[PDB]
């Protein structure tokens, strides 16, 4: 519940969504030593992440992102997805699956230095933004929690929901 | 008039369904984001769920339901809703409003837990004992035409005639 701690169970998961599907393997990033907690947390969201992944109109919304130009792309998503000063774990969950696709589209261009520059970002904008909402939630644990084991669908829907509601703003303010 | 859009905007109704009227801010579901289709929808529904909260004779029976242990008695009103493989819009529309004060039941006897678990009940029975005659109603837009603007009073007795019937059935066979 040090900055520390949250700092380091978010780069671990978000490596998650990441290096789990797919690049000099001289500058590569050694994985994590993950423990008990933070397996049940990551278990989880490739749960999500394949629900995600087989949601078409947040496919359609992705699908229409700057491919290797983002920088701004992204963190206008991350503005509007929290311009309301309201947290919930799935507007978390939503900005690191954003992410990770971010990066899968930019690994199919080919551009592997931004492995690393955008996983910046997102910590970056994790501890700015969000570290604070996080550490009184008692950590990552309570997102388990947002996730009870019968109600994936469920959830998801609304999840992308908020997602593609936000891509879709970026669409059309420029 | 793909699952999914019908899925999609199944949760949106339930949903109005239900925070319309009134709990932990951090597992809360982020509103899904109304067009045009679905506001004249919801414009609608809250119109009937009045009229319908208005139905004494529907209130009492609501009111003979397990307040907290729903599970059956969820699944058992709606089998028997559609124990005759005939669909209207009517019998639709019953089904949500029974889910929606189903949750206002609980969120009195703070549960908040459930919010979920049954939104998650209803649009999968949606999925599995809906999507397809929806679907062949060319999706959701019919059930506007279910409701011409001044028959309002009217079909919502007929409405709350088979609620009413349903769960009266359920409180005799235990």
């Amino acid at each position: 519940t040090s900055s520390e701690q949250i700092m380091k169970t978010g780069a671990l998961l978000l490596q998650g969504f990441i290096q789990d599907r797919a690049e000099a393997p001289e500058l590569a990033l050694d994985p994590v030593p993950q423990d008990a907690s933070t397996k049940k947390l990551s278990e989880c969201l490739k749960r999500i992440r394949d629900e995600l992944d087989s949601n078409m109109e947040l496919q359609r919304m992705i699908a229409a992102v700057d491919t290797d130009s983002p920088r701004e792309v992204f963190f206008r998503v991350a503005a509007d997805m929290f311009s309301d000063g309201n947290f919930n774990w799935g507007r978390v969950v939503a900005l690191f699956y954003f992410a990770s696709k971010l990066v899968l589209k930019a690994l199919c261009t080919k551009v592997p230095e931004l492995i690393r520059t955008i996983m910046g970002w997102t910590l970056d904008f994790l501890r700015e933004r969000l570290l604070g909402w996080i550490q009184d939630q008692g950590g990552w644990d309570g997102l388990l929690s947002y996730f009870g084991t019968p109600t994936w669908q469920t959830v998801t829907i609304f999840v992308a929901g908020v997602l593609t509601a936000s891509l879709t703003i970026w669409k059309k303010m420029g």
